């Protein structure tokens, strides 16, 4: 009897970019799943646990797993997680390896009595330097992962200690015993952009993804009416909570809504007013940020500017173009239009103005 | 001169699961109509017939063929086709058999004046056992499709008897003279889940459809409030004709509307009320199970409900958790916003509440 | 130093159909950039300009090019973009020549300085015929492009004749002296439908549109109410500019907003009124005609018509049925839905009506 | 009724290096049959008849075909070719045409009414000049093949003058009437070395092909012994009827032998003498020169010197060498090995010494 642990919490600017790379796009699975399906493929596991810095949004993809939230390093997180753990064996593994063959697997678990944590490795050929100065390249060992442990020695091998990068050297720490298995070139470990293309990763599914967004705000406020972050009119301004950017909070919930990330006021409520001043534009930036974190990316954005006045035409190209600048894509994926509502309903009476926003979301395409 | 009919009516759950076959996507053409359109390009059919369990569906595809309307049995198809056929010749064949090879077709057309209908047909190799019961091979004769007929021999051949499988053998029960051409395995009939991946079919198209949907209730009816069958509130309820679901409607539109199946009303019309009690999310799953049947798939469901209270904030994970359970997809998928309109038009004074859905539908990826 | 010329104004219907071959999508890009893109990656050119025909499309594209407006004819294009270069050397090439290889362009520079102008050439080893009549077929040559000549001479060849087909003529015809390089197949010109399949071009990238289209018009004005241009009722008209179509605009600025061509008032204003007669679904076809120019493809249309009455059912079919034909699409792309507001708003009072289009647009699949 | 001439004679250094172009092989089939073959397959001709500057080689290859020899140009060719035909119509073809497609032939064959002769074509883009100075490029044609003539008037057309390129101009230049259909570029000629990479065409079949090779000299008599050209010894000489090179004839039968082409007497044979002088390994080359000549490649020679004396050991690096350098081959590919008798037999007793080829031969690989 044996467990499975995915550690797939934390996250560095290493390999990344705009995006977490447990959140790329492997077919249709997000890669720490992509990895936890592959592994648990292998092996009827009495327990599959998944490391997780975002385990409400993970849990929204599976049943299968028992989440725990991840620590600040990753001994950290595999103690919390080794905490659920009854079964004599544990196997580990990151998730960022995403690739390990059933042949290695095999290896690992035929051997699974010869010690006390079984372990994947590979020889070196190359001059090895440590520091620039030369280092005997025979001795050393690059180790990978999964690793099968004896759950018991691994608790009580990270008790105090939790700056052990791999099991086997937390195992090993402890007077325990180690077997080296050969390792593969398949089990390598995502870590900088440069190894996407040196695995055989799966591209990422076509589906596109659709999101709508509708805001209102009242008429008859003192100031500068803002679109899109564009001066429209000086005085004509909107009544609202922050610089009164109604397109770009309709722009924002449609963003959101296609990534499933709920709406505008799950991130930025009204309540709290360190966004009194709020540069909607800003927040609509940081609302992408978000969008992109997981693993999306913008086809094309449509806009439709309900408002009895003012005549929007002469301001659409400026709009538009500061879109562009603001969530960073070409010019031509952005198109506002505008229209009144001939004076009918309370939009075309001049009390207020309502923008519709409509876009589409790709999988972020990781072949650059 | 010959005619051909294209036998797609009827339907079971041999194959099926909750979506008809002739309706599978290869390339861009349902299954029905890529199997007419490959025999068709064959020779120059004087007519073209196609029986069918859903005509009015099936003629917003092409204006190159007569349908007609299906019958019980496949004879019962075919006889109600054949009284539509006047030239001397009929080529029948089953839509569920795709890959029809020209080489194949050639092969019935060279020997048509050898007898009174010609056929493919396939030895058996192996022990074939009739009732668990061991039957002499060689004796065994597989019949395959197209099959060209006499016309006149074939509508008196299903004068009486209805029971025929196939036009072989109800031309040989009247006397007429059969010829057997070797068949092939392009010729296949899509009958099981399994047999899919027994042939070279084209996959899907790429194409993905957009839907929205639209709809309003009134306010003020003493009885809970419940929106994607979440209750929301004890007594602020909606003035409905059913449970009063908006969010379950709106969404029900965009669902159909994407797949061109009309709108909420023309399936479940208010002047007929076994309706009066109506669990909204029932009627919604319904409405997929349609979806479904026509061989669509959910990317992606985006909700925005226009209300001015109550404050939805607490129950939209609820929301959205229960339309995944409904509609059977992982939870990701769905999306619910919300906002009021500041006070403002109908919405915004509380007279009642709206619900923007928007939608993606794909083709079903049979590939399992 | 040397500078880059890419011709890509002007437009004909020799290839053309409804979509302009500059236009076309090959990868992610348009074909005029993919090509432009292509020949810059091969040198440092100290100034990139691109003869337009679409300036302002053209440059939401890229911000990398100059963009001069093009001439009547490719030497008035070529004239006009040469005053914008000062380098001793320029490179010139038709954008229609797509995937001109590096290989190429090396022995275009690698013989520099043995003459004015160097160009690629093939010879011609089939039987010519120059109007019908045999010619000599070891003297002819398949002029191509790219052709680098010296600034100055070329300036000087096109200072009064703009007749000449490429650089070589005219350099030629002012006395200057032609090299000519090898050719080859890669540097075909795309000018023919079948040409496009003569080469080896990348197909279209699978991303997909979306648009929205809103549209309100006032009720009571005694004329038959027209909606995708079918009457729906004799007298119960609306106050509009045209023919008073809601649907009809609604779709068209769905249409447009998805293109990225602004919205319907950009292309046909109240202002002006050689469209007080207007036929609104005339004006939708062209607008569509502008979107296939740019290599757009409807996938789907739906609708929402918001209106309390009248009670739209029986004519739905036949609204679907009329843009299909109008949009020349199969009938089931198209779906019409409706809604009352339940005697709420303006539109639940009878004041007016809206609608609420969605579409998808994909690029055109010029594989046919 | 129509018969079928393919034009497969006459031979020249366009394309060619040491290799006739009707003898590349593509598949199993040099191209001449490939060719034929190929149009074949399109259509029961009455009679095929393909013209050849090597009737006997070619005819080893098949029985389908009636040969005759070719004549000093291709109408030369054709007028011989064309009094074979009786069918009232012929359709004649280039062999260098090779991948002719049946889609182009059904084109040539269903327009064979509307006039005289019948052929593809193509248009011309591209600036075209004759003789450094342009052409209109609307009024050029490029012509292809097949082409469809009546019978009776391209005998008739090529009574007196015999300089025409293709039929259509033959038939034209005595007033017969010419119909253009559009040609393809499967269909064009291969007629440059840099048109095999520009063509779909098969790579060559992977046989190997082997050869061996024995010839016997007396020994006694005065002058050196030359073996592969190399001075083995100054006075030991062999009784020759040329230099008296045992190797270079051995070498000379096996290298002919595995291409079919008799032996060295079919070739140089010891009754004339002008092969008196006879430098051997000059007739070697050119022996070689004829397998190279119809698609052959050297992979390997191995060669055993059976001589009781000298002792050849010191010279058989330099035997090696002179071979390779000869025959163009690098040196690897060539092994001299020899060995006495023992004293036994007249090899042994040193009456003469006899010399054993082994060669192994390739098709040539004309993917560079
Ligand atoms: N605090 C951390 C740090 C890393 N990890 C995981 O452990 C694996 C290996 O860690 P590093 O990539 O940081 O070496 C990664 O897949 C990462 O997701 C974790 O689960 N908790
Ligand atoms: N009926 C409503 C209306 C708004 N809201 C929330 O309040 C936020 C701000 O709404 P307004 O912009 O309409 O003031 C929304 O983003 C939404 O999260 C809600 O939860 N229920
Ligand atoms: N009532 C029926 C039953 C079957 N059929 C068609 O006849 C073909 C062969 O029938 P079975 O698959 O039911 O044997 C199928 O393609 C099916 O669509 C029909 O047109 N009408
Ligand atoms: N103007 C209208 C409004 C509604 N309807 C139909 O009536 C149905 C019910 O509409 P309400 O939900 O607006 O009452 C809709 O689904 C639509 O089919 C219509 O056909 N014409
Ligand atoms: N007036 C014109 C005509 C053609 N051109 C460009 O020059 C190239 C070659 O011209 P033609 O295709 O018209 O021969 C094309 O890529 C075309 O876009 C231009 O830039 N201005
Ligand atoms: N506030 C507004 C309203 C309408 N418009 C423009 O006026 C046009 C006609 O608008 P209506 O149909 O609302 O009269 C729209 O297509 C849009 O270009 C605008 O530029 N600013
Ligand atoms: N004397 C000749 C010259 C050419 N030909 C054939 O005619 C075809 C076309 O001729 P050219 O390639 O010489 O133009 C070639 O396939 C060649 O083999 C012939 O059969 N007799
Ligand atoms: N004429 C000869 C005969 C033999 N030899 C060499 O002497 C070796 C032994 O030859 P026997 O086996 O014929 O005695 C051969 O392998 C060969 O290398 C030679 O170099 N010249
Ligand atoms: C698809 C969408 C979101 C359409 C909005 C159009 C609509 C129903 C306006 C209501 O009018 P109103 O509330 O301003 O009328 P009044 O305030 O006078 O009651
Ligand atoms: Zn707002
Ligand atoms: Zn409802
Ligand atoms: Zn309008
Ligand atoms: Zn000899």
């Amino acid at each position: 009897e044996m467990s499975l642990i995915m550690l797939a919490a934390g996250n560095s600017t290493r390999f990344n970019t705009k995006v977490k790379k447990q959140f790329l796009r492997l077919g249709n699975d997000p890669l720490w799943l992509y990895a936890t399906k592959n592994l648990s493929s292998f092996y009827p596991f009495k327990k599959i646990v998944v490391t997780s810095s975002n385990i409400t949004y993970m849990k929204k993809f599976t049943k299968n797993y028992e989440f725990i939230e991840g620590g600040d390093t990753r001994a950290e997180s595999l103690k919390k997680a080794l905490e659920l753990i009854d079964s004599e064996f544990v196997m580990v593994s990151d998730v960022a390896r995403v690739l390990v063959s059933k042949n290695l697997f095999d290896r690992l678990i035929e051997n699974l009595d010869k010690a006390d944590c079984i372990t994947p490795a590979l020889k070196v050929a190359d001059t090895t330097l440590f520091d620039n100065e030369a280092l005997q390249r025979e001795k050393i060992k690059l180790i990978q992962t999964p690793q099968i442990s004896k759950t018991k020695l691994l608790k009580k091998a990270l008790d105090q200690n939790l700056e052990f990068t791999d099991d086997s050297t937390a195992i090993a720490a402890m007077g325990g015993k180690i077997w080296f298995v050969e390792g593969e070139e398949n089990a390598r470990k995502l870590t900088f952009k440069e190894d996407l293309k040196k695995l055989d990763l799966p591209t990422p599914s076509f589906e596109i993804f659709t999101g709508n967004g509708f805001d209102v705000h009242e008429f008859g406020e003192n100031r500068p009416l803002l679109l899109a972050g564009v001066q429209i009119h000086p005085t004509m301004g909107l009544k609202a909570h922050s610089d009164g950017d109604v397109l770009a909070h309709s722009l924002t919930d449609a963003i959101l809504g296609a990534a499933g990330l709920g709406d505008i006021g799950e991130l930025y409520p009204d309540t709290d007013m360190k966004f009194k001043n709020a540069n909607s534009m800003e927040l609509l930036k940081q609302a992408y940020d978000k969008v992109r974190e997981i693993g999306f990316e913008l086809i094309n954005i449509d806009i439709c500017v309900m408002a009895q006045s003012p005549k929007l035409k002469d301001f659409k190209q400026a709009m538009q173009s500061n879109i562009a600048h603001t969530l960073d894509l070409d010019e031509f994926r952005i198109n506002v239009k505008a229209t009144t509502t001939e004076k009918l309903g309370f939009i075309g009476r001049k009390e207020g103005m309502a923008v519709l926003s409509s876009v589409n979301l790709k999988y972020f395409d990781w072949t650059r």
